[PDB]
RNA sequence: GGAUCGAUCGAUCGAUCGAUCGAUCC
């Protein structure tokens, strides 16, 4: 490949010595940049010394892609190339790795647990530093914990030979700015973050950009929600019938949340029900027998009512049908499941209605219009154009299967081939799809392939590799400025459009405040490259102490854990699970319990997806062992060469054993309690 | 099993938490 003129012009002040925050759109081309700038770094080394150039790259498929890219043009002047990620680095020493190695295209989470526990004392090692999408640099992201290193080496006053900083990314930001000055206040936060006081932009050779890098047109499509709804008057009557049935059981229901015009299929409603739930899962007896089923039953209520108002945000975006098939999985999946009286009551009054149901999703006068514009703009742009393919978004997982079956489900539009693709997903669930599934659908996803149409998620913002499409389409897709811009930047083709199809003027409004935001931020910009390289780099200096003095007051020490002893109960039937005295410590991250009497108290099942993320081996998945509760405790793993069962904080309450009250924890850094290290003794 | 990011919603007093969804990593 020859280098471009532009690509020179950008390259130009990185091949300096200054650290750089070169930012272009999507298709110029910035890996060849970097390899330009790599080039160049790795000769101005005279005969005794080299470079240790790193390149971080957080996703995956990009780090493969980028460590393929640096083998097959570096693996010919005499420079070792090498890549860690998860896995890579289980047993193998990554100081060796760094030491034997001259261009290393690690991940920034390895880098970050090496510098935390005991490899890589400084930064001061590597000569340069490329971060891949080095806008990523924010609260708490791994680019800002090795650039936090970086700064507490500098600021510190015994910094050696520090790196260079060549962050290339496709879109600054303004995250929550309102005007011109808050933008620039971020662009200055964000450049000093990264230390660096030169932002390489496109300027002389604009010409030449624009011959490749083609941007799309945006058409907003405002449309108007289904008047006649028949499926929301029955799945909301099943909904009152529901509650009124919770409330039986619960007389306070009302009062266990602050929500008050709560209404159905909305979100307000879901938060209003979760909060329900969490209250009714604190709820205590003295008798330790009625409270069990008591909770059970609002467990199963609160499941029905969030699975209810969920199908109704389903049949908000998309078929009748598809919500009820969706409901009608869920019955299915709880009829397989343990089947007790309330769960018998709430499926015979599901089927009741269901013909009901099934009669109203037949009938084809009550389609969504939503779909119907999507049809018509599919076949319209189709028939301008039949080489097309389309990278239509949707912010929902379960929505791309909907979308899906609609679009394979419809005579009007067949010349079109679903290429859906979702992403890993949980970790601890059967859902996604996993990173072969989704390299076949990238790769099957062409001009001549057999796939011209992808319902994909956010997964496709971000680094990655899809064909030039010309047909970008959000329904239903919002978010800021810096998505906004990586999906614009997708449909990069000669000549596309970036059609925008919702039913509400807020998302209109969003998208126009974000392109009012792009604007402010391209203007920070061209203010900013204007100002004197010596009054910048005092002013981000002046950031970076500022920061640093932050980041050193906030140093709030581990207050006094309580050394007494609680036991954990099963969340959705209350049953004693164990003692937080027989509960260990791995890694200060990971929660075990030991002891024969908690092995009777889960059963183990088949895990969908096994892998190893640090040094254990996913091997099962554990439930509880009551009578029907299938309730997800945690998983079974391999720490060195014995099976145990770890635990999450999220499935268990807490019961005080002297004074009785029960409280709920998210994470286990909330909860503050006599924590034993695990030994491998006993 | 854990960590992180983005979007939306709710409570309290522009800020702090909480909830849902998507995605990333170990
Ligand atoms: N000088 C060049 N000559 C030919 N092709 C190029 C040149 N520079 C970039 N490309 C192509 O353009 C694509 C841009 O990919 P990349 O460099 O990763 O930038 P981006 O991340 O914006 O896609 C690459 O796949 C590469 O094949
Ligand atoms: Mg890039
Ligand atoms: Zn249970």
């Amino acid at each position: 490949f020859k280098p471009r003129n532009y690509q020179l012009e950008l390259a130009l002040p990185a091949m300096k010595g200054k650290n750089t925050i070169i930012c272009a759109p999507t298709g110029c081309g910035k890996t060849f940049v970097s390899l330009l700038i790599c080039e160049h770094h790795l000769k101005k080394f005279p005969q005794g010394q080299k470079g240790k150039v790193v390149f971080f790259a957080n996703q995956i498929p990009v780090y493969e892609q980028q460590k393929s890219v640096f083998s097959k043009y570096f693996e010919r002047h005499g420079y070792r190339v090498t890549g860690i990620s998860g896995a890579t680095a289980e047993n193998v020493p990554v100081e060796q790795i760094v030491e034997n190695n001259d261009i290393i295209i690690l991940t920034p989470q390895i880098l970050v647990n090496n510098l935390k526990k005991g490899t890589i004392p400084s930064l001061s090692i590597f000569t340069l530093m490329i971060f891949d999408e080095c806008h990523n640099t924010s609260k708490q992201h791994p680019y800002n914990m090795i650039m936090f290193n970086y700064l507490d080496q500098k600021l510190g006053g015994s910094s050696g030979p520090l790196p260079q900083v060549i962050g290339l990314t496709a879109s600054v930001g303004v995250g929550d700015a309102k005007n011109t000055d808050e933008a620039l206040d971020y662009i200055c936060k964000l450049c000093a973050s990264l230390d660096a006081s030169v932002i390489a932009t496109v300027k002389h050779n604009l010409e030449e950009l624009e011959q490749v890098v083609y941007k799309p047109q945006k058409f907003f499509r405002k449309v108007e929600s289904r008047i006649s709804d028949k499926f929301k008057y029955i799945i909301a009557q099943l909904m009152r019938d529901t509650e009124s049935l919770a409330k039986r059981i619960c007389k306070d229901l009302e009062n266990l949340s602050q929500i008050q015009n709560r209404e159905f299929g909305t979100q307000k409603y879901e938060q209003w029900i979760v909060t329900v739930q969490k209250a009714c899962m604190v709820f205590q007896m003295p008798d330790k027998d009625e409270e069990s089923r008591i909770c059970k039953a609002l467990f199963l209520y609160t499941s029905h009512l969030r699975k209810y108002n969920d199908a109704l945000i389903i049949s908000e975006h998309a078929r009748m049908k598809d919500a009820l098939d969706y409901l009608k999985d869920f019955f299915s999946n709880v009829r397989a499941a343990g089947f007790d009286e309330i769960e018998q009551d709430l499926t015979q009054r599901f089927e009741e209605k269901l013909q009901e149901l099934e009669s109203v999703s037949r009938d084809p006068s009550n389609e969504n219009p939503k779909l119907e514009d999507l049809c018509f703009i599919l076949q319209e742009e189709y028939h301008l154009n039949p080489e097309t393919i389309t990278i239509l978004f949707v912010k929902t997982r379960a929505l791309v299967d909907a979308l899906k079956n609609w679009i394979e489900g419809n005579p009007k539009l067949s010349f079109l081939k679903p290429g859906i693709l979702t992403g890993r997903g949980k970790t601890n669930q059967n859902t996604g799809m996993t990173l072969p599934a989704q390299k076949c659908i990238l790769d099957a996803f062409k001009a001549s392939g057999d796939h011209n149409i992808l319902i994909a998620t956010s997964v496709a913002d971000e680094g990655i590799d899809i064909a030039q499409c010309n047909l970008v389409i959000l329904y239903e897709y919002v978010g800021n400025v810096i998505k906004m811009i990586q999906t614009r930047g997708r449909g990069r083709a000669r000549g596309s459009k970036c059609f925008l199809l919702t039913s509400n003027a807020g998302v209109i409004e969003k998208e126009q405040i974000n392109m009012y935001k792009e604007k402010m931020m391209n203007d920070s910009i061209l203010r900013l490259q204007t100002w004197d390289e010596a009054v910048f780099r005092e002013k981000i200096l002046h950031i970076q102490t500022h920061e640093k003095f932050i980041r050193d007051s906030q140093e709030k020490p581990k207050p006094v854990p309580d050394k007494e002893n609680k036991k954990l109960l099963c969340r959705k039937c209350k049953a004693l699970a164990c003692y937080t005295a027989d509960v260990r410590v791995i890694e200060e991250c990971h929660y075990t319990v030991l002891g024969d009497a908690f092995k009777e108290c889960f059963v183990s099942r088949p895990h969908p997806k096994p892998k190893q993320f640090s040094s254990f081996e996913k091997r099962a998945k554990i439930f509880c062992a009551r009578q029907n509760c299938s309730h997800d405790w945690g998983i079974h793993v391999k720490y060195k060469t014995f099976e145990i069962p770890v635990i999450k904080i999220e499935s268990f309450v807490v019961e005080d054993i002297a004074t009785g009250v029960q409280t709920l924890y998210s994470k286990w850094k909330d909860f503050h309690f006599e924590k034993i290290p695990f030994d491998p003794a006993e």
